[PDB]
């Protein structure tokens, strides 16, 4: 299974970006997909009660389409990764810097999801504002932002990113339980990953992940203490050979 000093040492941001992210002619399943997780994303965030103060994205690697619905019912964001190049990836577009990566495509559909009442550079504008802070984070340590003082949060989200970095399920489950030291009892764990997949590719380079059913997910969340509130499969797949995925699902809990 892919360690951590793989993800430092393979892991490349505006590479995983332009093949996962561009929203363009090529990369058609993954662009499917994308579509899938913005309208998602748009329900739990614009339709429902997941609203706060404090929202905590873990494992945010170099993206921001999973913040963009979620900065209209949160005032304050903060995002975090364990990968040090992410981070900075991310910083290029918070800082609007030349070549950063062109988010408008994605921007422009979330803005047509949320019915038109904004248009992109206000999108940004505000999503730039929400973020408040850009952290290192290691979700399989008890105290996963390093232990700085920050208060409970209101919600704490995570794309993507459990089943790459738990080799098995008690890892999985620990991960749960590490992350929810981080959120305010009734707080709301909303999580999106990759059903019954073992790797995923950027590129040539292979990374692993943990295969898991939905009802596995739900299991182990409910075990974790959490009331689903919500819980979506989404019935995509990757393109082939890029991930061996069947679905994805997008869920929301709340911590008792
Ligand atoms: N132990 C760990 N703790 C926190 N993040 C980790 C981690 N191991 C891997 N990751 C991160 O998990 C991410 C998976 S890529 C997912 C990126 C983004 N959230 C999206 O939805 O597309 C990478 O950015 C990687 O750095
Ligand atoms: C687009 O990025 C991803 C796609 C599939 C993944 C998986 N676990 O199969 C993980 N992942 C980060």
């Amino acid at each position: 299974f892919t360690s951590k000093d793989t993800y430092l040492s393979h892991f490349n941001p505006r590479d995983y970006l332009e093949k996962y992210y561009s929203f363009g002619s090529r990369h058609c399943a993954e662009n499917e997909i994308l579509r899938h997780l913005l309208k998602n994303l748009f329900k739990i965030f614009c339709l429902g009660a997941v609203k706060g103060e404090l929202l905590i994205d873990i494992g945010s690697g170099p993206t921001i389409y999973q913040l963009l619905s979620a900065c209209e019912s949160f005032t304050e964001i903060i995002v975090s990764d364990y990968t040090d190049q992410n981070l900075w990836e991310l910083q290029k577009w918070l800082k609007k810097e030349p070549g950063a990566f062109d988010w408008s495509p994605v921007v422009t559909y979330v803005c047509d999801l949320e019915g038109n009442r904004m248009k992109g550079p206000e999108k940004e504008e505000k999503l730039r504002r929400a973020i408040k802070q850009v952290l290192k984070c290691d979700v399989t340590q008890s105290q996963p932002l390093g232990g700085v003082s920050l208060p409970p949060a209101d919600c704490l989200l995570s794309t993507l990113c459990l089943d790459a970095a738990c080799p098995d399920l008690p890892a999985y489950r620990t991960a749960l339980r590490n992350l929810g030291s981080l959120l305010k009892p009734g707080g709301f764990l909303v999580m999106v990953d990759a059903l019954k997949s073992s790797y995923y590719m950027i590129g040539e380079q292979k990374f692993s992940s943990l295969p898991l059913g939905w009802e596995t997910v739900r299991d182990a969340v409910e075990e974790a203490g959490y009331t689903i509130e919500q819980f979506e499969v989404i019935s995509q797949n990757y393109s082939s050979t890029t991930s061996n995925n069947e679905g994805l699902f997008s869920l929301v809990g709340r911590k008792p």
